[PDB]
């Protein structure tokens, strides 16, 4: 996975930030960021989300079905923010106003 191919609209160091922000909430260390990682980032970000509502932001960049964000995943919320594909009650789109990037 390239995301300098993949995410060119994306400055490499606004990429290293959402590295940064991954690698935070991924407290594991596993190099996903499942429902319960997520559920604290809304929590500590300050928009806390349902449980159902963290389930469903997941679904929507979930591209393979396992119900956990990879890192090309996590971007994929930004773009989708960027690119003004986000819904506009999706809580992807608080965790991207949240979240201290732009
Ligand atoms: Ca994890
Ligand atoms: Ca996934
Ligand atoms: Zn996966
Ligand atoms: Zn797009």
């Amino acid at each position: 996975f390239n995301p300098y191919t993949e995410f060119p609209e994306f400055s490499r160091r606004l990429l290293k930030d959402l590295e940064k922000m991954f690698k935070t909430y991924d407290a594991g260390r596993d190099g996903f960021i499942d429902l319960m990682e997520l559920k604290l980032m809304m929590e500590k970000l300050g928009a806390p989300q349902t449980h159902l509502g963290l389930k469903s932001m997941i679904k929507e960049v979930d591209e393979d079905f396992d119900g956990k964000l990879s890192f090309r995943e996590f971007l994929l919320i930004f773009h989708k923010a960027a690119a003004g594909e986000l819904q506009e009650d999706s809580g992807l789109l608080a965790l991207a106003k949240f979240s201290e990037i732009d």
